[PDB]
């Protein structure tokens, strides 16, 4: 794999979104994955609905959290639609895929990356823009606002954060606190420290779309 990937230069990323104060992060990670890999799969860069994972994901919470497995393993099941046909709302409301007509997109499953382990993690993204989990309560990565971030930060991760690139020294995360925040929405995030768990736990649980 390349020394260096990153998934906006080839087109495959929409742009950043800010999830508000509803924790649907799960949604917005398991959302850049799927946007990623149907461009990589078809060509077409399309912007997918957050909102369809956060009312229709019910192995998850909506606004109160969820997992970025379920919602993956959601669109492989049933599909998404478009976010210009179920935009975002930042609320938990009543599912309403059926009534939106058919899909827009669908995949085949989802892989889990082995966890702990930073190759991996690494051979995924070569391959498409992964969901990860990461510690984001730290007033570190909170006021974040440029530069490889090494922490502080511990490993009990709770933010959902797409992995959608790499380099020499760093994991580049795409999050969803809108454009004005890191840099431009985005975080490089250091790698290669020897930490199995990542800084701030960010080989914990990594998943990613699957599409033939
Ligand atoms: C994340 C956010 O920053 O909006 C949101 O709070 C969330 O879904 N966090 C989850 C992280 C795991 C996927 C690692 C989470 O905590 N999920 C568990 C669901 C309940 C909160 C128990």
């Amino acid at each position: 794999i390349p020394e260096y990937v990153d998934w906006r230069q080839k087109g495959a990323v929409t742009p950043v979104k800010n999830q508000g104060s509803c924790g649907s992060c799960w949604a917005f990670s398991a959302v850049v994955t799927i946007e990623g890999i149907i461009k990589i799969r078809t060509g077409n860069l399309n912007e997918y609905s957050e909102q369809e994972l956060l009312d229709c994901d019910r192995r998850s919470y909506g606004c109160n959290g969820g997992y970025p497995w379920s919602a993956l393993q959601l669109v492989a099941q049933y599909g998404i639609h478009y976010r210009n046909t179920y935009p975002y709302e930042g609320v938990q409301r009543y599912c309403r895929s059926r009534e939106k007509g058919p899909y827009a997109a669908k995949t085949d499953g989802v892989r889990q990356v082995q966890p702990y382990n930073e190759g991996a993690l690494l051979y995924s993204i070569a391959n498409q823009p992964v969901s990860v989990v990461l510690e984001a309560a730290g007033k570190d990565f909170q006021l974040y606002r440029g530069g490889i971030f090494v922490g502080p930060c511990g490993n009990k991760v709770d933010h959902a954060v797409a992995a959608v690139g790499y380099g020499p020294n760093y994991i580049l995360i795409k999050n969803s606190w809108g454009t004005g925040w890191g840099e431009n929405g985005y975080i490089r995030i250091k790698r290669g420290t020897g930490n199995s768990y990542g800084v701030c736990g960010l080989y914990t649980s990594s998943f990613y779309p699957v599409k033939n």
